[PDB]
């Protein structure tokens, strides 16, 4: 689906993930001691932590299995916990690859099933990468089973100006629209506010196409976009960035 190469900026990220899985996956014997299967990827959302999940499985040509903890989160249902698990141990055998279990709001999983997970865990010494937005959550006993942490922040500069080029590449702007400009304007956004501050600028000119009965939809301006982050806001707050700051330095 993606790699490393489709991934804008993230220096620091990508090198810990070579550390963590890419390194130790192409030449185990470089690491004899044994290495972490625990991967923690936390930072404030829809700043595509998923996507850089799905790139590493890429890069070691890895089996990926995603996972939503509300969707186990609904008991009983505690055995799919371990369901998992067993169907990534198999697959791995069965295929000659190594595996990767991506599993989203990890801080969901906090009473019994908890337990059982952690043991999954622990008989993993296969990849787990979790992924957090609220990684305070995380007691202590269960962040021990993950050793590496990445801090994925918000879109620098650079990447918010890949974003603009991807999102509005498939739709007509106005010749004055510089995406540079559009970058440094959305300083704070994130990746999600980005695709989506497009996609209204794209659904402003439709609904004034069909309203106006032209077959075609006017260029998207400047203006409009202007327009549109007087009313939208970042869907993350500055304090919020402090406090992943702070629980970084926490350690
Ligand atoms: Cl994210």
């Amino acid at each position: 689906k993606v790699s490393f190469k489709d991934i804008v900026g993230l220096d620091d990220v990508k090198e810990a993930l070579r550390e963590a899985i890419i390194y130790p996956t192409k030449r185990p014997d470089l690491f004899p001691l044994g290495w972490p299967r625990g991967i923690l990827l936390y930072g404030p959302p829809g700043c595509g932590k998923t996507m850089i999940a799905a790139a590493v499985a890429n890069e070691i040509d890895s089996i990926f299995m995603q996972l939503d903890a509300a969707s186990v989160m609904s008991g009983e249902a505690e055995k799919n916990v371990a369901n998992v698990f067993k169907m990534a141990r198999e697959e791995s055998k069965k295929q000659n690859k190594p595996a990767i279990i991506f599993i989203d709001q990890l801080d969901a999983l906090l009473a019994r099933v908890r337990n059982q997970f952690l043991k999954e865990m622990d008989g993993l010494l296969v990849y787990v990468i979790g992924a957090t937005n609220k990684p305070w959550r995380l007691d202590e006993a269960f962040l021990r089973r993950f050793q590496k942490r990445i801090y994925v922040p918000l879109p620098d500069y650079e990447q918010r100006l890949s974003l603009f080029k991807y999102y509005t590449s498939k739709i007509k702007l106005d010749t004055e629209v510089s995406l540079e400009e559009l970058a440094k304007l959305t300083e704070g956004y994130t990746a999600s506010d980005i695709r989506d501050i497009v996609q209204a600028a794209h659904i402003k000119v439709v609904k004034e196409m069909f309203k106006n009965n032209l077959g075609e939809p006017r260029t998207i301006t400047l203006q409009d976009f202007k327009d549109i982050l007087k009313v939208r806001m970042p869907s993350v707050n500055p304090e919020l960035i402090k406090a992943y700051e702070a629980w970084t330095e926490k350690f």
